[PDB]
């Protein structure tokens, strides 16, 4: 099944945060109604944030995040929660090997924010 596609409330103002658990270099894209809104990069064995910012879900409301290492995309994981039927966390995790872990980029997308 597709991974990482999330439909957020138009016109929203989203975080975007992503971890790096890999020797490989991450690349974290995402697009907002299919245009890159914003691109992480950098590597990590030990959780570092490899970038945050802040976004708008604009009038389509689609948020995809993509990850590869080296131009090679990483197999995705994902899923929504949401808590007290507020607060919504959009979540990706990302295998480029073959150990499963499901860590080497994570992606947590959180709002409403403010
Ligand atoms: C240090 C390792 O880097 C990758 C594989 C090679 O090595 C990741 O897929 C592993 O989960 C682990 O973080
Ligand atoms: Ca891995
Ligand atoms: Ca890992």
């Amino acid at each position: 099944a597709t991974q990482g596609v999330f439909t957020l409330p138009a016109n929203t103002r989203f975080g975007v945060t992503a971890f790096a658990n890999s020797s490989g270099t991450q690349t974290v894209n995402v697009l907002v109604n299919n245009e890159t809104a914003a691109t992480f990069s950098g590597q990590s064995t030990n959780n570092a944030v490899i970038g945050t910012q802040v976004l708008n879900s604009g009038s389509s409301g689609k948020v995809q995040v993509q990850v590869s290492v080296n131009g090679r995309p990483s197999d995705l994981v994902s899923a929504q929660v949401i808590l007290t039927n507020e607060l919504n966390f959009a979540l990706v995790g990302s295998e480029d090997g073959t150990d499963n872990d499901y860590n080497d980029a994570v992606v947590v997308i959180n709002w409403p924010l403010g």
